[PDB]
């Protein structure tokens, strides 16, 4: 029995006094409350919060049996007797608690009939999660398929069809019961930890994606050589095995960014030399030339690094002498179990454990390393009786691997203040993504299961905050021989989500340039597509930065009125223009495209089809997989490079989609220099324009350029637009006011200006982008 006693409204928070205790209410934005029990007791701070300090001015009215304390757009409702906060959008309900807040943490909501929730990170259980209940404990889950329930990275958040996201600011060792032990009843659980919980709210799901990214972080944008291939296995044996894959993408002709190196770089065998975090000489002898030629070919090397350090490493005895270690209640270092052998954990919650590990990354990143991969950060094993500096295990292990990135990622600032961080992480928590974390799907078995369950996976993680989420390519765990289709179907997937990273236990190689004559001749084209459409990819990493926007984008975002959609986990879409739906099993002879309707085209063969609402069927192959583009796309690219350290914009390459029934659309490709971390901030950028405009007799194109530029930044760009299923009956061009004749025949054989190409309803304009805006008329 709870009920409301009195309240002060200083400042600009609501304090709240119930017969059970103090209750602060903060809004964080105009869309967003943070909802603090317990208050008056000392707990962990927020961590989902990017500034957990924040409270905005709201208005606070009362009335005889409610209290209402508004933001903007997000109205909290607090009734009385009995005591129940409720949360308003307008006058529409989004969510209202049941009991509340109760003690050993517990807290219950109602949830609305029909109402659809999505959320908890990685699960395999259906996107709509409601009627499912598990833990909030960040856990390994090796050889995961089709199924799950518990794995890697679990956020203790939803989002509603409501069209709200409900973060549990906890990190402890927790529960999610969605409707499942009640029908009508959302209830978060906990051990122990902080009692406080964030809901935001939007009016439509990019909205409500860039009023959470707002309150809980935006991802800084990553290096533009996060977007290209990665070498990777488990793993490299030795400097000359290393040498000899970087020296393979050569040779074999695949574009190549990056190569990572898996634990062999500190120790000759899997188990017993974790924590040495340096260089196994008698298999490296040369690191430091290896990294320096590696970048005199334009390849980043990347190290794995652990929590954990082993009591036969040779850095045991110096972290106990730095007190880096957690320890266990009697005060000494605890060491235990695991997989990789006995030892314990580094504490990133101290002060010495922090400033220990930093060193070390210092160290490694002077001798050369671009970038960071850290993993096991659930922590993989963490015993309840391990204490840190702020709590014990069972309290804090959902955010050891958020506050491990947030260290390594402010080390990497102080060190390299003009870079990116690239940090690639198994675990971490809500906000994570504002300290540059790039998760990936963890040990995947290497079935169809597995691939299957990706697009869930990255979907989920997507929506609440994560916008690099990818899969180890073609699979990790297990397996005993290359399953060759499912491999292919995998890297061809991989092309169309967040990070190019093929990587698998060495008994089968994960790299492509390693794969026979016929997968190669399979893949070869499309990595170098992945390269040809970085402009693409780059933007909508951009468009991530700014406003929260995934890469990867559900159905559901094409019609928010139709709460059915929200249960497809097999197409998606992959920046704005492109639908796309990966092949699962083996031999599929043809697939049903649930395409929004409107005008879609087949990305590889430029089909036209159209569509009032009933799916499209269209045959498969193994040398693609089916992508439909949106009728009104700005498609653009440039020449495939080897890496990305090559990467130039002089050449433009941009398709356009024109259907009568898009009379106006735009595009946009973002261009800096690729690696400042202030060129968003600074406006140091090219921001190309698109703008078409399409009528019953003329289709008209506005080019234009922002931002103050970059050192290197192409003046003038040679450029050529297609237009596809462009009308025959257009008889001239104009660019900028001087009338150009469109020639009719010998499109690919002159190097015609405007020439339409009748076979294939193509039409195409070659000319220069400068500074000054360029507009381009086509007259029937
Ligand atoms: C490569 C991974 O090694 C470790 O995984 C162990 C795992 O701990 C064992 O339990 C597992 O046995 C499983 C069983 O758990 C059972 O569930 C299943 O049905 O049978 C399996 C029998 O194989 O054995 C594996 C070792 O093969 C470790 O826990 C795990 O985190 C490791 N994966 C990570 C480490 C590396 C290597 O540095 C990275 O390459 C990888 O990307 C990373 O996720
Ligand atoms: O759309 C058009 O104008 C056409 O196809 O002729």
């Amino acid at each position: 029995a709870v009920f409301y006693k009195e309240h002060k409204l200083r400042n600009d928070g609501l304090v709240i006094t119930t017969n059970q205790g103090n209750i602060r209410l903060q809004f964080k934005s105009e869309a967003a409350i943070e909802v603090l029990y317990r208050a008056d007791s000392k707990q962990l701070p927020s961590f989902a919060l990017a500034q957990p300090e924040s409270a905005i001015k709201a208005q606070l009215t009362e009335t005889e049996n409610h209290l209402q304390f508004s933001g903007g757009t997000l109205t909290a409702r607090i009734q009385k007797r009995p005591f129940a906060i409720s949360y308003y959008r307008d006058s529409e309900l989004l969510l209202a608690e049941e009991s509340g807040f109760q003690v050993k943490i517990n807290f219950r909501f109602y949830l609305s009939p029909g109402e659809k929730i999505l959320g908890g990170g990685q699960r395999i259980l259906g996107m709509d999660r409601r009627g499912q209940r598990f833990p909030l404990y960040n856990r390994a889950h090796y050889g995961y398929s089709d199924h799950s329930g518990q794995m890697y990275f679990g956020l203790p958040a939803i989002m509603s069809s409501k069209q709200y996201i409900l973060v549990f600011d906890n990190s402890a060792s927790g529960a999610m019961d969605i409707g499942k032990t009640e029908s009508d009843i959302l209830q978060l659980e906990a051990k122990s930890g902080r009692s406080a919980y964030i809901l935001v709210a939007g009016n439509s799901y990019p909205s409500l994606i860039e009023n959470f990214t707002q309150v809980t972080g935006r991802q800084p944008l990553p290096p533009r050589w996060a977007l290209g291939s990665f070498a990777s296995r488990f793993g490299y044996r030795s400097e000359a095995e290393t040498r000899a894959t970087v020296q393979k993408y050569k040779t074999e002709d695949f574009p190549l960014d990056t190569i990572v190196l898996d634990l062999y770089w500190f120790g000759k065998d899997i188990k017993g030399h974790m924590g040495n975090l340096d260089w196994d000489k008698e298999n490296f002898p040369t690191p430091l030339d290896m990294m320096a030629d590696f970048k005199q070919q334009g390849v980043k090397t990347v190290l794995i690094t652990e929590p954990f350090v082993l009591t036969s490493s040779k850095r045991w005895d110096d972290a106990v002498k730095a007190k880096a270690l957690a320890k266990d209640p009697q005060g000494q270092p605890k060491a235990f179990e695991l997989y990789f052998g006995n030892g314990g954990i580094i504490d990133v919650f101290s002060k010495e454990g922090s400033r220990w590990f930093s060193s070390i990354y210092k160290d490694l990143s002077k001798q050369g390393v671009a970038g960071w991969w850290g993993d096991l950060g659930e922590p993989e094993m963490h015993p309840e009786d391990t204490q840190h500096a702020i709590g014990d295990a069972d309290t804090v292990h959902n955010a050891y691997g958020h506050r491990w990135a947030e260290m390594l990622y402010q080390q990497q600032l102080d060190q390299f203040p003009e870079l990116r961080p690239f940090i690639m992480m198994r675990a971490g928590f809500v906000g994570s993504q504002r300290y540059g974390m790039i998760p990936w799907t963890g040990d995947v078995s290497r079935t169809w299961g597995g691939l299957a369950s990706q697009v869930e996976l990255a979907l989920q993680m997507s929506l609440l905050g994560f916008g690099y989420i990818h899969s180890d390519l073609g699979g990790f765990a297990d397996g005993e021989t290359l399953d060759k289709e499912m491999y292919i179907r995998w890297l061809q997937y991989g092309v169309f989500q967040p990070v190019y990273r093929p990587h698998g236990q060495d008994h089968i190689p994960s790299e492509p340039v390693f794969q026979d004559e016929e997968t190669k001749a399979i893949l070869r084209p499309l990595v170098k597509l992945r390269y040809r459409m970085l402009p693409y990819i780059y933007t909508a990493a951009y468009q991530n930065t700014l406003t929260g926007m995934p890469l990867m984008r559900p159905l559901f975002f094409s019609d928010e009125k139709n709460p059915a959609l929200i249960d497809n986990k097999t197409s998606y879409f992959w920046g704005d223009s492109l639908l796309v739906t990966p092949i699962t099993q083996a031999g599929v002879e043809s697939v049903s495209i649930p395409a929004p309707k409107g005008v879609w085209f087949d990305f590889w063969k430029d089909t036209r089809y159209q569509t009032d609402g009933a799916p499209l069927t269209l045959p498969t192959d193994l040398h693609t997989i089916p992508v439909l583009v949106k009728a009104g796309a700005f498609m653009p690219y440039v020449p495939a490079v080897s890496t990305t350290e090559d990467y130039r914009s002089d050449s433009l390459e941009i398709h356009y989609y024109a259907d009568a029934s898009v009379p106006l659309a735009q595009g946009e490709i973002f261009e800096d220099d690729g690696k400042d971390p202030n060129s968003i901030k600074r406006n140091q950028f090219d921001l190309l324009t698109l703008q078409a405009t399409h009528t019953d007799n003329q289709l008209h194109f506005q080019l234009a350029r922002t931002g103050k530029g970059y050192r290197g930044m192409p003046e003038r760009r040679a450029t050529t637009l297609v237009i596809h299923n462009a009308s025959d009956q257009y008889q001239h061009l104009d660019i900028n006011g001087k009338t150009i004749a469109i020639a009719q025949a010998d499109c690919a054989s002159t190097p015609a200006l405007a020439c339409y190409d009748q076979e294939r309803r193509q039409l195409q304009l070659v000319f220069t982008w400068g500074r000054e805006a360029l507009n381009l008329r086509l007259h029937k």
